């Protein structure tokens, strides 16, 4: 009814369209000044690296070095450690499978085979939607489990003569802030040391992860090697519950709108 | 229902295992193969030049690793900006669509902090327009078929089956304009293989966005339309492929 109806009005879209278009333009102008100074430090920057090895070592020709770069190119282009770290063992392959259905897709360990790409194609067409079924399912019992809990302490708020305005003015904020505590503030200060990131990196990782954006610029566990069996299912378990609570909030306020 | 959930949970969990098993078989050879062959080139170049120590080589192989990771082209030796307004505009399209290629990673803390607030706002905001377009796109499209549909209902074809016929044609002309045509273009303009043009589109459409393949990211192809017009298709491609998923949930 309202979902197509509010969009059925052509003026609502085209105004929102130009809004989004210029919302993208504004973000591009900001993103430019924030990052343009420091990105392409590789294309021409390696050019000085070659000479600083042609100068540093007269014993090596440029063509010998040119082949060396081309040799290590196909080496790095398939899996090479600049120094066990197998990125396709069942542990990490399970992680890679999860990034597909969650639509996170870090791509930090991309597919090489034309057989693996085809397998992933059908794996995504079927795997992704049925994952959302379970995620929306968990959110049903998860949201109810909080409200069971939300209700118990709610009794105390109303008794202390804070008006029926309490809801809807309070029980929404405390409901989200406890989730903001458990699935954002708690993991960040954990990940701030568990991966030894800075303050913003832990927060930046969580958001891009939970928003299913998944740049792949930040997993850093393995930062060098996965190391511990703690993180492996638990973080995916955190992502799962992170998405579930994320789903609960977007759905509940969907009703309130 | 807790009965369907916990049962589906084991179904989903094993679906990941079954996927991880086959993924291992199709990738563990190729990745670990190069890991062994890298040690060869380390030896092979330590042989050719005893003048160069391994530590001085260890720095270099990491420098070229830092370079190649940055997308440094090993082809010739020595402008096409990445954070130019045209591609930075496309970069914003990666977050709000939750595609997030990550091919051009961020670096500045100010850029990441601004991206934090920009992502939280833009993503549900985009979904409103996307679904909004998908409603109007589906409506304007459904408006067009009716002309042809009126002719089809004369050949004594049962209206019960006329229902099913259009349902096929709905997705067929839909994928034709948003799967076949994009892949045939990507297989041509990017000269990717058939399994790379399809692979790019699908991973992009489902917003998985591995970033390994990105159309228009190729610095050379300077056809004036290609850079943002693909993203224009991405919008319509997202809206259509998502609107079907809603009707999929119904049927
Ligand atoms: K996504
Ligand atoms: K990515
Ligand atoms: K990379
Ligand atoms: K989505
Ligand atoms: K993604
Ligand atoms: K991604």
């Amino acid at each position: 009814g309202p979902a197509p109806g509010r969009a059925m009005r052509s003026t609502t879209l085209l105004a929102l369209l130009a809004l989004v278009l210029l919302y993208l333009v504004s973000g591009a102008l900001v993103f430019r000044a924030l990052e343009q100074p420091h990105e392409q430090q590789a294309q021409r920057e390696l050019g000085e690296v070659r000479e600083k090895f042609l100068r540093a070592h007269p014993c090596v020709s440029d063509q010998e070095l040119g082949l060396l770069i081309k040799e290590v190119a196909d080496a790095l282009g398939g899996g090479a450690d600049p120094e066990s770290h197998s990125a396709w063992d069942l542990g990490s392959a399970f992680f890679f499978s999860g990034t597909i259905i969650t639509t996170i897709g870090y791509g930090n360990v991309a597919l090489r085979t034309d057989a693996g790409r085809l397998f992933c194609i059908f794996y995504a067409l079927v795997g992704i939607p049925l994952f959302g079924i379970l995620l929306a399912g968990v959110g049903d019992r998860l949201g109810s489990s909080l409200r069971h809990g939300i209700g118990h302490i709610e009794a105390i708020f109303l008794k202390w003569h804070v008006p029926p305005e309490l809801v809807r003015v309070l029980s929404a904020m405390l409901f989200l802030l406890i989730g903001c505590l458990l699935f954002v503030l708690t993991p960040t200060f954990v990940f701030c040391y568990m991966e030894d990131w800075s303050k913003l990196e832990a927060i930046y990782f969580v958001i891009v992860t939970l928003t299913t954006v998944g740049f792949g610029d930040y997993v850093a566990g393995a930062d060098p090697r996965q190391d511990s069996p703690a993180y492996q299912p638990l973080v995916s378990f955190w992502i799962l519950l992170g998405l579930a609570y994320f789903a609960s909030v977007l759905t509940t306020i969907g009703n309130w709108l």
